[PDB]
């Protein structure tokens, strides 16, 4: 009958342990590191009483932990008890490599006999992983980096085309309102939880069974998978990939509807949500983008590729052309105990199922450093990472006598610039050397040698001025004599619409010259796509990939992927910003189009400043009229918060815009 009230004191251990950003009236703790929380009482520990401390985890007690008295072992969990005043102050110890999850506290107060006299309310909290301690294995030794890849809740990710790269940013949200939750729903909903409860929570002390967990239900999962994937243009029952500038709307909406796949997803939101729950949980983690990626290849170091003399693929119905524009996929920062030394550190894990076993199988945790090395015999799925960054695709004319001419290239290789965002400013980290040796260099020779890769004038080139959708514009095909005699070849162009992910939509004009190129020289040839014409075939994306033959006097061939731009929009939030304060944001663009776009709404969002909210432009917006808008809210927290906005409409869709906001109050 002591026992007043149990307290845990929130407030001040979620400050200790990094987790307030999710809440304060709640007991949110990280592992391998002590917690306090107070027991209120009315009056005294009957004499030979004393206190007995046991923890519950799981809907049905998969897992109960009777904590030690005191000096307990190292991953055994105890804590130490000490009176204050009016209350015992318990500060409890649980190991590093405890399990993440939603625990039970039942404080015993017990007769000296063995009988419990009274037991005080169970009162609960949620457990992390801790990579700011020592014995974790998710530690990282750099406070910096820490506050990057766990901490920040404002992402970039990288797209576009290698030569041609640009930015998104990301509002992951790890701290918003019950996205910590939701992360273990997710966890609570997989195949394996499913199966056996007991058994998976005893699993999830692990960082790369969780990463492996959650990487498989973002997307593979088809029945409770977190979204759905669709690669190609009508999405007709569901948001459309390229519309979100966020993971929290899409868990927010998959949890609210009972664990329902949200429709829809592309490979890089496949991997920001990664991004999103493990951040949340405790893992260090950054999305990862491959430029050039040999995803197709479906784990194959070696691909002929066969085209036909009009430069196509054999068979006309194949619609992929090779090596996606990009890739993205996330790196998770742990060490590897279920494998030799050497393979810790960042582990890639890829959400996006495998191309040959349908929509089935994810892949990692993956040591990027065996990918390096070339080792593919560790688990998991090496030879597929490894692929993805370097398989070799070598082109074919092959004619209709059987006569294979093997095609040159100059533009080459796959994982091109692999790129994460950087520490410090939200400048592009260029990571190609963590995942490959330099090209040529004889230490690549040897790692393609032990791995399986096989290891291996005029001049021709694409060229264009960035061009702005909604424009005709010309691209120029040059190529460069830097012989000495005089050279006659055929030069065969084409431009036709394509889709990210290499799928053939299209062919908006071809074109075959004869050319003679004097020594020294150069001759410059030009391609003029125009808006009408490709407006008929080009995406969300607006990508037109060039490519250009010239059968020298064997053939040689160039590609480009251009990708035509959207209007960038203004986004604009005015004056002192303060937490809790009302205040309006201004977002406005000018329609680059000649035609008007109905169906006009902005989708507004922000980590601590607001979720995702819509402003429908009430009418349609006239060709080349300028449209805008404004929406008010009031900060939800304080810091330099990053505001986020999409537009989408029938005519022009993929439109975004960013702005810095200092939410201010001291």
């Amino acid at each position: 009958g002591l026992i007043v009230d149990v307290n845990g004191r929130s407030h001040e251990n979620n400050l200790a342990h990094r987790t307030r950003e999710i809440d304060r009236e709640r007991l949110i703790v990280r592992r391998g590191q002590p917690f306090s929380i107070t027991l209120q009482c009315s009056d005294s520990l009957p004499p030979k009483h004393h206190l007995e401390l046991v923890l519950h985890l799981g809907k049905r007690d998969e897992v109960v932990i009777k904590v030690q008295k005191e000096h307990g072992a190292r991953d055994k969990w105890w804590f130490n008890q000490q009176g204050a005043q009016d209350e015992i102050l318990l500060t409890l110890h649980s190991p590093a490599n405890a399990v993440i999850g939603h625990y039970r506290l039942a404080v015993l107060v017990m007769s000296p006999d063995g009988h419990i006299v009274e037991r005080a309310d169970k009162i609960s909290f949620h457990m992390l992983f801790n990579p700011w301690c020592r014995d974790d294995m998710v530690y990282l030794p750099d406070e910096s980096k820490l506050q990057e890849y766990v901490m920040n809740e404002d992402g970039v990710i990288y797209m576009g085309t290698w030569d041609y790269i640009r930015s998104i940013p990301w509002n992951y949200g790890q701290f918003e309102d019950y996205v910590m939750d939701i992360c273990f729903e997710v966890l609570d909903n997989s195949p394996a939880a499913l199966k056996n409860s007991e058994m998976d929570i005893e699993h999830r002390s692990d960082p790369v069974y969780v990463g492996r967990t959650i990487t498989a239900m973002v997307n593979s999962n088809g029945d409770r998978g977190v979204l759905t994937g669709r690669w190609e243009e009508p999405y007709t029952d569901g948001v459309a990939p390229y519309r979100w500038t966020g993971s929290v709307p899409i868990l927010q909406q998959w949890s609210k509807a009972g664990v329902r796949p949200v429709k829809y997803g592309q490979c890089w939101v496949f991997a920001a949500v990664a991004c999103t729950v493990l951040r949340c949980l405790g893992i260090p983690t950054r999305p990862i983008t491959n430029f050039a990626s040999a995803h197709d290849v479906d784990g194959n170091l070696s691909v002929d590729f066969l085209l036909n003399e009009r430069l196509e693929s054999l068979d006309s119905r194949q619609r992929s052309d090779s090596s996606w524009n990009f890739h993205c996929w996330v790196e998770s920062w742990m060490s590897r105990e279920d494998l030799p030394e050497g393979n810790d550190g960042w582990q890639v894990l890829d959400p996006t199922p495998q191309e040959l076993s349908d929509g089935e199988f994810c892949c990692g945790p993956c040591p990027v450093a065996a990918i390096k090395e070339g080792n593919l015999g560790v688990k998991y799925d090496a030879p597929f990472v490894f692929a993805e960054v370097n398989a070799d695709t070598i082109y074919w004319i092959v004619q209709k006598d059987g006569q294979r001419r093997k095609i040159t290239e100059d533009h080459a290789s796959v994982g091109k610039n692999i790129s994460t965002k950087s520490v410090y400013g939200n400048h592009r980290e260029d990571v190609t050397l963590h995942y490959k040796y330099p090209e040529g260099s004889q230490k690549e020779r040897e790692v393609y040698k032990k791995a399986g890769r096989r290891v291996t004038r005029l001049q021709l080139s694409i060229k264009h001025a960035q061009p702005v959708f909604g424009t005709d514009f010309d691209v120029i095909v040059e190529v460069k004599n830097e012989g000495g005699r005089d050279a006659h070849a055929q030069l065969t162009m084409l431009a036709m619409a394509v889709t990210y992910n290499s799928l053939r939509r299209g062919e908006c004009q071809r074109k075959t010259i004869s050319v003679t190129v004097p020594a020294h020289k150069a001759h410059k040839e030009v391609m003029r796509l125009h808006y009408d014409d490709y407006v008929r075939c080009v995406s969300e994306h607006h990508l037109i990939r060039v490519k250009a033959l010239l059968d020298a006097p064997g053939p040689i061939m160039t590609v480009a992927n251009i990708p035509l731009s959207t209007p960038e929009l203004l986004v604009q939030v005015p004056g002192k910003a303060v937490v809790w304060e009302p205040l309006t944001a201004y977002v406005s663009f000018t329609n680059p189009l000649p035609v008007p776009l109905k169906g006009g709404v902005f989708t507004l969002e922000g980590a601590g400043l607001l979720s995702a909210t819509q402003i429908h432009v009430n009418g349609a917006v006239a060709p080349s009229g300028k449209v805008s808008v404004k929406l008010s809210f009031s900060p939800m927290r304080t810091g330099v918060r990053k505001l986020l906005v999409d537009f989408d409409s029938d005519r022009l869709k993929d439109v975004k815009g960013v702005t810095t906001v200092v939410v201010h109050k001291k």
